[PDB]
This record gives structure tokens, sequence and C-alpha cells, in this order.
């Protein structure tokens, strides 16, 4: 297949393997964590989170079209296709609302420890249920307002994962189309950034290794299919023979530099 895909798949795989490993291990959500992990894991959740999230689309998405000046006409029809698939998404999203009952994490713990029984809770209009996590909730106090708010924002229904689909499919679009464009500070940072924002959900009792495992793949096939019309529509993203001998003249800089 397609050298450009090849990329995406090798970071699909990257991005699979801090969950699939977790998944494997067969570590569970306890409470009780150490309050700066959690607080430095809200954090990273937060610079997807929509408040805050924003901010970082917008500096990738100029930082990306800086990046891929030399095809800048095919950037925005990719970014265009993706700004689609969002619109899609937030279709989609409305649809789930009321199917999705498996229940996140933290929502597992909370029921031992108010002596719900699982045969009880599981017997209940699914409205009802939900709402009773949210009543819940308010009413402990063991966790910090910052948390609770946003279990309750997240509604303990385990719905996919909105942050790791974003989060990686950032950082799949640098591996993608960054690569060769030696922008390898910027694709490592993303790949970490990406993990960090799987392994915050992980922390904060959202959600489940096999949600980041699927959202992980979603992006794959998004990307690679985002990427596709693009090329098929605007020709190649690849860099162009502009690109490389300007690419190709810096390496040769750098090193008779030193001279
Ligand atoms: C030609 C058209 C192709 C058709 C493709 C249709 C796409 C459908 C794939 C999505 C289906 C998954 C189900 C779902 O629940 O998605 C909705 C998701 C949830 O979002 P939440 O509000 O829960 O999360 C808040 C924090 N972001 O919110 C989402 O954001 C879902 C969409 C994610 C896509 C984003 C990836 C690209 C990001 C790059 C930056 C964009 C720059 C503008």
């Amino acid at each position: 297949m397609r050298s450009i895909a090849r990329r995406t798949a090798v970071g699909a795989a990257l991005l699979l393997v801090m969950p699939v490993a977790v998944w494997i291990s067969g570590w569970r959500w306890q409470p009780g964590e150490q309050s700066w992990l959690l607080k430095a894991a809200f954090w990273v959740t937060e610079t997807v989170t929509q408040p805050w999230g924003v901010i970082t689309h917008l500096i990738l998405f100029g930082w990306f079209l800086w990046c891929l000046r030399f095809r800048i006409k095919a950037a925005f029809v990719l970014f265009a296709i993706l700004a689609a698939a969002i619109l899609v998404g937030q279709g989609v999203k409305s649809w789930i609302k009321d199917k999705v009952q498996e229940p996140r994490p933290f929502v597992i713990w909370l029921e031992k420890t108010h002596h719900i029984p699982v045969d009880e809770f599981y017997t209940l209009k699914r409205a009802e249920r939900g709402n009773l996590v949210k009543e819940q909730l308010a009413e402990e106090k063991n966790i910090p307002q910052y948390l609770r708010s946003h279990w309750q924002k997240e509604t303990g229904f385990a719905f996919p994962s909105g942050h790791t689909m974003f989060a990686a499919s950032w950082a799949l679009l640098a591996v993608g189309l960054l690569w060769p464009r030696r922008r390898t500070l910027t694709i490592a940072i993303l790949l970490v950034w990406a993990t960090g924002v799987m392994g915050s959900r992980l922390l904060l009792g959202m959600h489940w290794p096999r949600d980041l495992v699927v959202a992980t793949l979603i992006s794959w096939a998004l990307v690679a299919v985002a990427t596709w019309l693009a090329q098929r529509i605007c020709g190649p993203l690849t860099p162009p023979a502009e690109e490389n001998r300007e690419i190709a003249q810096r390496e040769q800089e750098s090193l008779e530099h030193h001279h």
C-alpha cells in the first residue's frame, strides 16, 4: 500500500501499544491516586476539552498549514474534510446519547461504595440510572470539585473517546504527512501528547483500554480516508521537488556551518 499510509499505520501501531499493554495487564482503575497526578492528568485532558482545546487545535492547524505550505491547497481541503467529519461526528454523537449503557470505571467503584448491587443497578431505566450516578456524585465529598464536575459532565456512560480521537488524529497526521519533512520535534511531541491524553483518560476513570484502542483505530481509519480524498481531489501531499532541495539544502547547511 501507499507510503503515506504506511507511516500512519506505524503511528496507529505505536499508539495501540500503551493501551493494548494496559488492557493485557488487566489493570483496573481504583480511587485515591496521588492528587498531583489526577490534576496533571486533568490538565492534559483539558488540552483537548472544549474550553481550552480550541487553542491547541488552532495552533496545530496553523502550524500544520505552515509545514504543509508547498501543498497548501491540498491541506485546506484536508482540514475541511476533517472539519466535515467533526460535524458528521457531532451528528453521530447525538444519536448515541441514549444508546450507550456500558459504565465508566469510576461508576463501578461508586456503586460498590453506595452498596447498590450490580443486579438492581442495571435493572433500571437507562435515564433513571444515569441520573442516580449524577445525583450520587454531588453527595460524595470524597473527590475534589474539579473532578466531580468532569465526571458529571462526562456522565459515567462510556461514550467513545472524543479526547482520544482528536489527540490521536493529530499525532497520526504528524507521522503521516510530516515525517518526510524532518518534523521530528513536532511528531515526537504529538505522540507523547496523544498517549498522555489516552493515559489521562484511564487515570480519571473515564474509559477502559478497549475504548482507547477503538478510538485510536477510528482515527487511523478517518485520517487515512481524509488524506486519500485530499490526494485524489487536490493531488499529492508528499513534498514536491521544490520542497526537497530546500530540505536537502538545510541538512548540508548545518554540517557546513561548523566550518
Ligand atoms: C467525508 C466525510 C467522512 C465521514 C466520516 C464521519 C466521521 C464519524 C466518526 C466519529 C464517530 C465516533 C462516535 C463519537 O462519539 O464521536 C463524537 C466525538 C465525541 O466528542 P465529545 O464531546 O464526547 O468529546 C469532547 C472532547 N473533544 O466528537 C468527535 O470529535 C468525533 C469526530 C472526531 C474527528 C476528529 C479527528 C480530526 C482532528 C484533527 C483536527 C481538526 C482540525 C479542524
